C-alpha cells in the first residue's frame, strides 16, 4: 500500500503544502504494534521539513501534502513508502508498517 491518510482534527481545509515550502509539523511515530519509537513532542520542538527534497520518507511526502495547515492526521505508511525490507538497526524492524500523529502547524 502506501499512505492512507485519516483526519483526527481538522485545518483550515484551505492551504496545502506545495513543493518547496517547508512544512513545520509535530510528530509521533509509532510501530503497527503501538510501540513509540520517535516523536517531537518528547523533544518540545517542532520538526521541519522542505516538500519534495526528499528529507522525509515517502509516505511524508504524498501524505503531508494532503494535510491542510491547522490539521492533525494519523498517517499509515506501508513499508515501501517508509524504511522498506531493511528497516533501520535497532529502531525500525524489516517490513515495517508505521504509524505517524502528525499535526502541520505551519508553512514556512
Amino acid at each position: 500500500m502506501g499512505v492512507q491518510v485519516e483526519t483526527i482534527s481538522p485545518g483550515d481545509g484551505r492551504t496545502f503544502p506545495k513543493r518547496g515550502q517547508t512544512c513545520v509539523v509535530h510528530y509521533t511515530g509509532m510501530l503497527e504494534d503501538g510501540k513509540k519509537f520517535d516523536s517531537s513532542r518528547d523533544r518540545n520542538k517542532p520538526f521541519k521539513f522542505m516538500l519534495g527534497k526528499q528529507e522525509v520518507i515517502r509516505g511524508w511526502e504524498e501524505g503531508v501534502a494532503q494535510m491542510s495547515v491547522g490539521q492533525r492526521a494519523k498517517l499509515t505508511i506501508s513499508p515501501d513508502y517508509a524504511y522498506g525490507a531493511t528497516g533501520h538497526p535497532g529502531i525500525i524492524p524489516p517490513h515495517a508498517t508505521l504509524v505517524f500523529d502528525v499535526e502541520l502547524l505551519k508553512l514556512e
